[PDB]
This record gives C-alpha cells, structure tokens and sequence, in this order.
C-alpha cells in the first residue's frame, strides 16, 4: 500500500499547486526521452501515465507548454505536472501525469501479423479517422506532432477510442524559422525530411499518417529502409522517382524508376477507397497531400458516418462527430460531410 504524494500543478486552469497521491507504480514504456510509468490515483482509483523526462531550470519545456493547451478526446489529457528527483544526482525531472490507455496501434497490428491476419478494415477506419481528427485539432494551433508512429497511437480495445500521447518531438511551426530535418521515426519520415528540408509544414504528419494507414492494410511497414539515402530508395520503389519539380517543392535548396501501381502494392481485395485515400496522403509534393480534416471527410470513412455502424464487439462507436467550433474553423465547409444528418 505504498502511497507517493507529490505537489503538482493542474495541466489546465489556474497555477495553484495541489497534493496528488498515487500508488502501484510500474514501468510501461521508455526511450531516449526518459521513462513512462503507470500508476493508480488514491482518491479516484483511476489509472494514469506518468511521463518522466530530464529538465533544465532556466529553459522552458516545449512539450509541457504544448500539452497544457490541448483539450481533445483523441489526445491524452495532461492531468497534472510536477517536479522531482530521479536517476541522477543534482538534476530536476519534469513529470507529466497523463490519462492512461491500455493498448497501442503497434501492439494490435503486431498481434494480427503474428496470426497472419490483416486488421479488420472497420478498425483501420476507426483508428485512422481518430488520428486525422487529432491532427486537425493540433495543426489548428500551428503545432506539428513530428513523430506519428504506431508505437505512439494509443488504443482502448473495448471502446476503440484512439489517443495521441507523445509530444516530445512536437513544435509550433513558424513560417520562416527553420526546423531540424532529422525528425520522426524513419519508416514514417516524410521524403522532404530525408531530402534535408528545414522549411517544412504540418503535412509531414499526414505523410506519417499515410504510412500508418498503409501498414495497417499491408500487415508490415510500407517503407522499411536503412539509414541515409536508403529510406528514399524504399519510397522510390512504390512512388517511382520524384521529378525535378517534386524535389523543388520538397526542398527548394538521379536513379530513374517507374511508379509501382497502387493496386499492386496492396493485397487482393484491399478496399479501393483505402487505396485512393493512401495515394492522396503518400504524395511527394507536400502541398498535394490531404489536410487531416479533408482526410476525415474522405469516402473510406463513410461507413463511420452510417447511423447503423457498430464495433465488432457490438458496442456503439466512440464520439466521432462532436466537432467543436475550434476543430471546424480550419475548413468550416467540410462540416456538412463530417457531421452527418443523423448527428445534427
Ligand atoms: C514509445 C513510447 C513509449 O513513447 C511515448 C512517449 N511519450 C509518451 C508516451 C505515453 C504517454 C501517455 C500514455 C498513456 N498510456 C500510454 C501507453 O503507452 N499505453 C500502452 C500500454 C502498452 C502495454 O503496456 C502498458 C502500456 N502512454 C504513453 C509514450
């Protein structure tokens, strides 16, 4: 019954520290960033995640400032943050107390591939829709995630709620200010980033999302490259060689191969609207890619807007159409498609 009590500021609302008590601490994740724990809150009994990262006193933490201003059903809420000691001697650690979610897209996708099965397309629709909705929301603040990958996409297996969680690579993209090119997980990295682009946009997340979509359809990563130029070689094998104009659009500042047909890339009987969506995300030209809100309105997701749609377990789908004023503001016309007649 070992209770840890800390003094923590709530993620939203006034800067008034309060006592937060928790127990049953266990490791659920780690990385170069640091460590993620699971814990149980003493009062409520609810499970939480505690992300612990190393922190400097003078410089302000970017992830924290990003996470505090996000409030969305497809993003893990920052419940509280607090400072502590850890593995090092004279070092302060930032702790982010977040919503807990019991599964990941990676784990579900791997569990299916271990059984030689493709994930049922209803789950592909549900998870990809919720990813794009979360991206639209964060992109409305000018925030780019910069690390969309199956490992970071959290899942409740019973409700099929998807949640974004890792904002350790995230950044407000200002037009004119340069950004690092070596970002995102390699297999999900936009080709402009491989070309060394420093003036890139939020469309890198859409490319990454497209790689996740393709992976869910294929049962394995679409572009499993080695480091350096070889990741671009993996992309070229499907997309064909990029033209001089496509390179200029990617990085304004060669091995010539024909594009493999999108139908031949995917399995027999992969839904044409899945393939169609994928071809409009995995585009060389970053401006040619769908926006996240355009992606949500794509016909691949029409089954989600059917009033008789259910999860495989027989439950109702999660909240997909409760779009706020803030969500709709980036492209208000799409509200017609996105909020279907029965949800109005
Ligand atoms: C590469 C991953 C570890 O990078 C990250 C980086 N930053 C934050 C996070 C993060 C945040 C909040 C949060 C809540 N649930 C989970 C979770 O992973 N649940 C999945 C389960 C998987 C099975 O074992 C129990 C945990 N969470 C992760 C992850």
């Amino acid at each position: 019954s070992k209770v840890t009590t800390v003094v923590a500021t709530p993620g939203q609302g006034p800067d008034r520290p309060q006592e937060v008590s928790y127990t049953d601490t266990k490791v659920i994740g780690n990385g170069s960033f640091g460590v993620v724990y699971q814990a149980k809150l003493c009062d409520s009994g609810e499970l939480v995640a505690i992300k612990k990262v190393l922190q400097d006193k003078r410089f302000k933490n970017r992830e924290l400032q990003i996470m505090r201003k996000l409030d969305h059903c497809n993003i893990v809420r920052l419940r509280y943050f607090f400072y502590s000691s850890g593995e090092k001697k004279d070092e302060v650690y930032l702790n982010l107390v977040l919503d807990y979610v019991p599964e990941t897209v990676y784990r579900v996708a791997r569990h299916y591939s271990r059984a030689k099965q493709t994930l049922p397309v209803i789950y592909v629709k549900l998870y990809m829709y919720q990813l794009f909705r979360s991206l639209a929301y964060i992109h409305s603040f000018g925030i780019c995630h910069r690390d969309i990958k199956p490992q970071n996409l959290l899942l409740d297996p019973d409700t099929a709620v998807l949640k974004l969680c890792d904002f350790g690579s995230a950044k407000q993209l200002v037009r004119g200010e340069p950004n690092v090119s070596y970002i995102c997980s390699r297999y999900y990295r936009a080709p402009e980033l491989i070309f060394g682009a420093t003036d890139y946009t939020s469309s890198i997340d859409v490319w990454s999302a497209g790689c996740v979509l393709a992976e869910l359809l294929l049962g394995q990563p679409i572009f499993p490259g080695d480091s350096g130029v070889d990741q671009l070689v993996e992309i070229i094998k499907v997309l064909g060689t990029p033209t001089r104009e496509q390179i200029r659009e990617m990085n304004p500042n060669f091995p010539q191969i024909k594009a493999h047909p999108w139908t031949k890339v995917f399995r027999p009987r992969t839904p044409p609207e899945a393939i169609a969506l994928c071809s409009r995300l995995l585009e060389y030209t970053p401006t040619a890619r769908l926006t996240p809100l355009e992606a949500c309105a794509h016909s691949f997701f029409d089954e989600l807007r059917d009033p008789n749609v259910k999860l495989p377990n027989g439950r109702d789908t999660p909240a997909l159409f409760n779009f706020t004023t803030q969500e709709l503001s980036s492209n208000p016309p799409l509200a017609t498609i996105l909020i279907p007649p029965h949800a109005r």
